[PDB]
C-alpha cells in the first residue's frame, strides 16, 4: 500500500556581469577642463565637437 | 572590453563624356549662304529642302 510523497528543492543564485568601455582623448579633456579661462571664438567650435 | 568605433570614408568623382555628330553637305552650305543674290523660284525650293 502506497503513501503520498512530498519534495523539497533548493536552488541558488549564480552571479554574472556586463562590461562596456568608453574612451576620451586627452585633447577633449583639456578642452573641457578650463574653468573659466578660455572662451575665444575658435575654441567654442572645438568644445562643441 | 570593446569600445565603439567610427568609420570615415571619401569617394572620388570619375569624369566621362558623350559625343554625337552632325554633318552638312557643301552644296547646302553654298546654297544656304546666298545672302540676297538669286531670288529665283527654283532655288527657293532647294533652300526649303
Amino acid at each position: 500500500v502506497d503513501q503520498p510523497v512530498h519534495n523539497y528543492m533548493v536552488k541558488r543564485i549564480h552571479k554574472r556581469s556586463l562590461s562596456a568601455a568608453f574612451a576620451i582623448a586627452s585633447e577633449a579633456l583639456s578642452l573641457l577642463s578650463n574653468t573659466y579661462v578660455d572662451g575665444t571664438e575658435i575654441d567654442s567650435s572645438l568644445r562643441i565637437r
